[PDB]
C-alpha cells in the first residue's frame, strides 16, 4: 500500500499487554472488559507478595527471562523514540505498562541477594483453558536466584529494564527511578557474582549470559557515567558470538550488547559484528516470494520484527538507506502487504487472525476451545505465515497462531522507529 496507519499499529501493539497482565489489579485502567483480577495469592507459599507482572503468551506462568527481556525491550523502544509515542499520544499508557513490570520486579527482590523469577509450574499450568480469573489452586514460586544459584541472563535483563526505567521516569517520579536503578545494580551485582544461566523448564531454555551481562552493564554507565561497567562489559560480550547469524530475542542479546558498544567505545570489533549481521540479514536470510525475511519456523513474524528494529535504532546515528528499505519492508508485511492479505496484528487492518493461542481471548473451556476466539486480543502479533506465505488460521496449528510478550515487545520498537523514518 502507499501509504500505511502505523500511528493506530503502535497504539494497538501497546494495548496487547493489557490482556496479559496478572495479579490483583490486573484490571485496573485495563483495556478490556473481558479481563480482571487473577492469581491473586502468588508468592504465598514462601512468604512473599510476588503478584502482578504478565502472563507469558497464551498461558498463565510468568518466566522470569521472557519477562526481563520484554520490559527492557519496551523500555529501549521509549528510550530511542521518545518522540514517536509523544507525537501519537502513547506515552502515558506505554509508562503504565512498563510500571507494571518494574513494580513486578521490585516486589520480587526482597532483599539485596535474592530475586523470585517464575511463578507457576508449566506443564501443570497448560493442562488448564479457561480463564486466568477463574484459575484456583496454588502457583509455585519454583525458581529464585541467590548466591548458590544463578541466573546471570535473567538477572541482567530484569536489570536493564529497571535501569531503562530509571532513565525514562527520572523526570516523572525521581525518587521511583532511583528505587528502580537500586535494584538495578543489585541485580546487576549478583548476576556478574555467580556466573551461569537461570532456569526456564523447557519452555525457555537459555544458552548465554555474557551477552545480558554485556547488555545490562551498557545501561548502567549509560545512567552512572561509572567507566567500570563498560570494563565489564567488554569482558563479558567475549566469554564466535561478534559473527550472529540470528538476531534479537529472548536468549540471544549479542547484537543489541555489541550495538551499544559500538556507540560508547567506537571500537572497530564491535562496528565489524553489526556489519555482518546486517549484512547477513541483507542477502544470507531466506525471503519468501512475498518478500518476507524468514529466520526460522517458530515466531517467524517476531523475529523479523526484532531485526527491524535494531537497524532502525542504528540508522538514528547512521543511516543506511538499504537499511531503512529492509525495515520498511518488514513492517509493512506484517501490516498487511502480503500475499495473504491479511495484517498479521489481530484487531488491526483486514483479515485478522481469528484463532489466536490465548486462553483468555479464546473464552472457551472444555465443554469449545476449538471455536473462533470469543474476545478481540486487540495488538497482538501472531506467530505468522510458513516460507511459502501461507497463513492457516485454525485452532491447533500453534506455530501460526501463537502470540506472546516477548512478540509484541519488538513489535512496540519497530512501529515507534517507523513512525520516526517513515511517518
Ligand atoms: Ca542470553
Ligand atoms: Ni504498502
Ligand atoms: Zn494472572
Amino acid at each position: 500500500a502507499g501509504t500505511h496507519d502505523y500511528s493506530t499499529a503502535l497504539k494497538d501493539s501497546i494495548i496487547f499487554f493489557d490482556a496479559n497482565k496478572c495479579g490483583p489489579q490486573a484490571g485496573e485502567n485495563n483495556v478490556f472488559d473481558w479481563r480482571g483480577a487473577c492469581h491473586t495469592t502468588d508468592g504465598s507459599d514462601v512468604g512473599v507478595d510476588l503478584t502482578g507482572g504478565y502472563h507469558d503468551a497464551g498461558d498463565h506462568v510468568k518466566f522470569g527471562l521472557p519477562q526481563g527481556y520484554s520490559a527492557a525491550i519496551l523500555g529501549w523502544s521509549l528510550y530511542e523514540f521518545k518522540e514517536s509515542f509523544d507525537a501519537t499520544g502513547n506515552t502515558t499508557k506505554m509508562l503504565q505498562q512498563l510500571k507494571y513490570f518494574t513494580d513486578y520486579f521490585l516486589k520480587s527482590h526482597p532483599n539485596s541477594t535474592t530475586f523470585y523469577y517464575q511463578v507457576g509450574e508449566g506443564n501443570a499450568d497448560h493442562t488448564y483453558w479457561g480463564a486466568p480469573e477463574e484459575q484456583t489452586g496454588q502457583r509455585p514460586s519454583l525458581y529464585k536466584a541467590d548466591p548458590s544459584s544463578p541466573a546471570s541472563d535473567i538477572l541482567s535483563e530484569t536489570s536493564a529494564a529497571l535501569t531503562l526505567m530509571y532513565l525514562n521516569y527520572k523526570n516523572i517520579d525521581s525518587a521511583y527511578a532511583t528505587k528502580c536503578l537500586n535494584a538495578a545494580k543489585e541485580l546487576y551485582a549478583m548476576g556478574k557474582a555467580n556466573q551461569g544461566v537461570g532456569n526456564g523448564q523447557s519452555f525457555y531454555q537459555a544458552t548465554s549470559f555474557g551477552d545480558d551481562l554485556a547488555w545490562a552493564a551498557t545501561w548502567l554507565y549509560t545512567a552512572t557515567n561509572d567507566s567500570t561497567y563498560i570494563t565489564d562489559a567488554e569482558q563479558f560480550i567475549t566469554l564466535n558470538k561478534m559473527q550472529d547469524k540470528w538476531t534479537m530475542c529472548w536468549d540471544d542479546m549479542y547484537v543489541p550488547a555489541a550495538l551499544r558498544l559500538a556507540q560508547i567505545t567506537g571500537k572497530q570489533i564491535y562496528k565489524d559484528a553489526i556489519e555482518f549481521n546486517f549484512n547477513y540479514w541483507k542477502t544470507q536470510v531466506t525471503t519468501t516470494p512475498g518478500g518476507l525475511k524468514w529466520l526460522s519456523n517458530w515466531g517467524v513474524l517476531r523475529y523479523a520484527a526484532a531485526e527491524s528494529m535494531v537497524m532502525l535504532v542504528y540508522c538514528k546515528q547512521n543511516p543506511d538507506q538499504s537499511l531503512l528499505d529492509l525495515a520498511k519492508k518488514q513492517v509493512d508485511y506484517i501490516l498487511g502487504d502480503n500475499p495473504a492479505n491479511m495484517s498479521y496484528i489481530i484487531g488491526y487492518g483486514s483479515n485478522w487472525c481469528i484463532h489466536p493461542h490465548h486462553r483468555a481471548a479464546n473464552g472457551y473451556t472444555y465443554a469449545d476451545n476449538a471455536k473462533p476466539a470469543k474476545h478481540l486480543l486487540t495488538g497482538a502479533l501472531v506467530g505468522g505465515p510458513d516460507q511459502n506465505d501461507k497463513f492457516l488460521d485454525d485452532a491447533n496449528q500453534y506455530q501460526y497462531t501463537e502470540v506472546a510478550l516477548d512478540y509484541n515487545a519488538g513489535l512496540v520498537g519497530v512501529l515507534a522507529g517507523a513512525i520516526k523514518f517513515f511517518g
